[PDB]
């Protein structure tokens, strides 16, 4: 089983603010880009269910910032499976600065998504998505 | 004769250079036009959850002087014209204290279509939306 | 005892699911904390162009209910505590017709620092910013 | 080739309640593309920006032909339209390349001015930036 799923992003000017570093919200956006790239590549049919009856909703998210990223930096975001609780999936995120080559931890994050049906009713994690997560056991 | 959208420029609007990143000016067009829809055309809005689709045909903006963090910008929207199913809106951006100072100028066009299974077929501007826009006609 | 930031939810705030994308909740914290600086701490703001830097050390948000397009959200900020150089802010998100409805709840921590020689350097919260946050502290 | 390419996977944050990509994102991609270009083709020019050189966006625009959707892959193709002493005009073509075949979905354009950083003074486009731009001339 693979330990992680890697997402890479080149930091551009819009990611930064007047202070000179990457604005904190962008770290959360990278969690979104990462988790949804995983869905596109590892569980395509699950996405089709979302336009129907399936509803994947973020229940919580968080991020801790150790060091700063700058413009034209390359960030490597590694997502790992923390655990599954019936309908809830918890992910872990590790942010690395890999601009000069060697990776250096600049931030650590975590978020939880819930699988529901269109009010909203908790439903067990779809088998396709469930099989995809099996290769990323902690 | 204009519909105003006021916005306090915060750090996220800025970049490492110090000024407001140019894409935010287009974002303010969206916030303005949709705040307009919420206040002036509720029936048109409620209809969008059904068979009505508003698609942006084109957009543009011209920049004269820069906005900075914690500045207050007055986005002022006016009706440029209506061509059957297409609505063209004009935007003027004002740095507002003292007298208001023009810092930018923009424009975008929105088309009204019927969301059908075959595709998006152009429908004339809804009566509610047209009369509401005429209040800001030249 | 809270500082309010009101926001009209527009189409850009939503995604294909129909609700507000979760990152926007964090954006509203930034918009709220910086509106606070502009209105309650001008001396601290101008000092940031000098040798003062406010770095975000952590943030989080819990989501109870969904916000939709053209909803009005009341982002209410209060002081949780201060530890030397770090400020922890609490956030409550309310859906505002009728009575206000809590839809989310978050928190973030900001550290004050010097732009000195070896980069960032921990600094006790400026007196201007310290007394400004007191008005929104549980007291 | 005849264009500098910026490839982007459309994720959920790019979309709105309708299901298509919100129009402002097309402009965001112009910024990401131009700044990725600068990082790879004009590193010394980038270095000048932290000193006295300032590239100011004077205008931008985009024309939308057909919609992009979630998990689409878009190919943003930037070419040189013209250089007027200190002003650079870039052209952008947006292609859906999801399933493989490329289809034009949008076309944009923006102009940047090379100035010096009181007051702004026009300065001729740096030779490094100029010769790098010539590779994508019409
Ligand atoms: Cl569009």
């Amino acid at each position: 089983m693979r330990a992680y799923f890697e997402y890479r992003h080149l930091v551009t000017f819009a990611d930064t603010n007047l202070v000179g570093n990457v604005y904190f919200t962008n770290y959360l956006s990278w969690q979104g880009a990462c988790r949804e790239r995983f869905l596109a590549e590892k569980a395509p049919k699950t996405v089709a269910r979302m336009h129907d009856d399936l509803a994947l909703v973020t229940s919580s998210c968080s991020c801790e910032f150790f060091s700063e990223l700058y413009a034209l930096d390359t960030v490597s975001v590694r997502m790992s499976l923390v655990g599954i609780d019936f309908h809830q999936i918890t992910m872990g995120f590790e942010y690395y600065r890999v601009t000069d080559g060697p990776a250096r931890l600049v931030a650590r994050g975590e978020q939880t998504v819930a699988c529901t049906l269109r009010g909203l009713t908790p439903v067990e994690v779809p088998d396709e998505l469930r099989t995809a997560l099996d290769a990323y056991a902690p």
